[PDB]
């Protein structure tokens, strides 16, 4: 079997990319985040506390005649970010373009953090780092794509995020027409539940490439490029008036300026950044003063491989055995 769905950005600043969901019988459309960082499919549900839920569809067990509890058992998350959600859990029919899961564990929030009820075009997550990660007690439970994967045509799926225009996750099967020349795959540790790669380095514009040993993660449920703050600093002294403010909590530089790109490398192979990806605009609304999209991991504890990365590349989670990871230009 195989799968294909649209992902789409939330706003204009490609902040996230939502994809639609159909779950239960008959089906309920959720937009969810798919997230390749971490591995609870989550959704704002009829159990949702009314205050925290401001615009999302919810998820109603009650109207589906394929859900079951998973009696006994709750999730409880909390993201990079400090947003967190937990509730308690139910197993239902779940498809991704037309890509069937039954029995899939789907958690019901009884509680979502500020920002989630403040992102009303989100109405849950969708985990497809590896079921490890699971938050759902006492018994773990599988990813979609964990459960998909005996299914499939081939046990991966890709991530084609566009910028500023709408993308696509496969499911089963990769398309050679999406991306162009070759694809260069690398080796994965699985050993914190994450797709953990090792990048072997990187150019700022049309500067000189420099070998060095990156470890990081590909996850599309983090917006911007977090690398060691070496990095970062030689990147945004290319740009003049660029600076690090505590106050605003990152790299921010003159709305006035035009960024270089950013390459990183995969193997003996390079993914181009383009300058404009690296632009998130003002601060505040009107500000001439625009925040970076390449920050630094100092204070993460991990390099992070977000969405400014991913949507420059056409990328291949490869969940075979030994699972690898493979990036195209396109
Ligand atoms: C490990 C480590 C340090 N972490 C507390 C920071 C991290 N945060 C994450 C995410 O929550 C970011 C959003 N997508 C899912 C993963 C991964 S690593």
């Amino acid at each position: 079997s195989t799968g294909s769905a649209t992902t789409t950005p939330i706003d204009s600043l490609d902040d996230a990319y939502i994809t639609p969901v159909q779950i239960g019988t008959p089906a309920q459309t959720l937009n969810l985040d798919f997230d390749t960082g971490s591995s609870d499919l989550w959704v704002f549900s009829s159990e949702t506390t009314a205050s925290e839920v401001d615009g999302q569809t919810i998820y109603t067990p009650s109207k589906s005649t394929t859900a079951k509890l998973l009696s006994g058992a709750t999730w409880s998350i909390s993201y990079g970010d400090g947003s967190s959600s937990s509730g308690d859990v139910y197993t239902d029919t779940v498809s991704v373009g037309g890509l069937t899961v039954t029995g899939q564990a789907v958690e019901s929030a009884k509680k979502v953090s500020s920002s989630f009820t403040e992102d009303s075009t989100i109405d849950g997550l969708l985990g497809l780092a590896f079921s490890t990660l699971n938050t759902v007690s006492p018994t773990q439970q599988k990813t979609f794509f964990d459960n998909a994967k005996a299914s499939l045509d081939s046990p991966v799926f890709t991530a084609d995020l566009g910028y500023h225009a709408p993308g696509t996750y496969n499911f089963g099967f990769i398309d050679t027409t999406a991306y162009t020349g070759s694809i260069t795959y690398t080796a994965v540790s699985t050993k914190q539940g994450f797709w953990e790669w090792t990048s072997t380095g990187y150019a700022v514009g049309s500067g000189t490439f420099k070998s060095t040993s990156i470890d990081g993660i590909a996850d599309t449920g983090t917006t911007l490029l977090y690398l060691p703050a070496t990095v970062v600093s030689a990147y945004w002294a290319q740009v003049s008036g660029a600076k690090s403010s505590s106050s605003v909590g990152g790299y921010v530089f003159p709305c006035s300026a035009t960024l270089p790109s950013f390459t990183f490398g995969v193997g003996s192979a390079r993914i181009v950044i383009p300058g404009d990806y690296i632009d998130f605009g003002p601060i505040s609304t009107g500000s001439s003063s625009c925040f970076g999209g390449i920050q630094s991991s100092a204070g993460i504890g991990i390099n992070i491989f977000g969405d400014v990365a991913l949507k420059a590349a056409f990328v291949v989670f490869n969940g075979a055995t030994t699972p690898t990871l493979g990036f195209a230009s396109k």
